[PDB]
């Protein structure tokens, strides 16, 4: 399953993990930000138990989106190890998220 998380809390759970993680970017004042609310609970649901899943609120943690390259935008990043390989910008289906992962994320 996915949720929302905190700065100091997924660290502890991904960056300490060797399991491939994504993250999803957003905030409650952008609609196809919130609107990712029906598409993560699907798609976390697709890889659960071989893959994490987290949110992180731009407003709440700002330097989170920062030092990995972000501004306060509907962008996702799929990586492993807790050191990034590659991102999504912009808003995407939860089909379209599945459909990619399938293999960069599942192997």
């Amino acid at each position: 399953m996915a949720a929302q998380i905190t700065d100091a809390t997924f660290e502890a759970s991904v960056l300490k993990s060797a399991i491939p993680v994504l993250i999803d970017f957003w905030a409650p004042w952008c609609g196809p930000c919130r609107a990712m609310g029906p598409v993560i609970d699907e798609l976390a649901a697709e890889y659960e138990g071989k893959v994490l899943i987290v949110k992180m609120n731009v407003d709440d943690n700002p330097a989170t989106p920062s030092k990995y390259g972000i501004r306060a935008i509907p962008t996702l990043i799929l990586f492993k190890n807790g050191e990034v390989v590659e991102q999504v910008t912009g808003a995407v289906s939860k089909s379209s998220i599945k459909d990619m992962i399938a293999q960069k994320a599942l192997g």
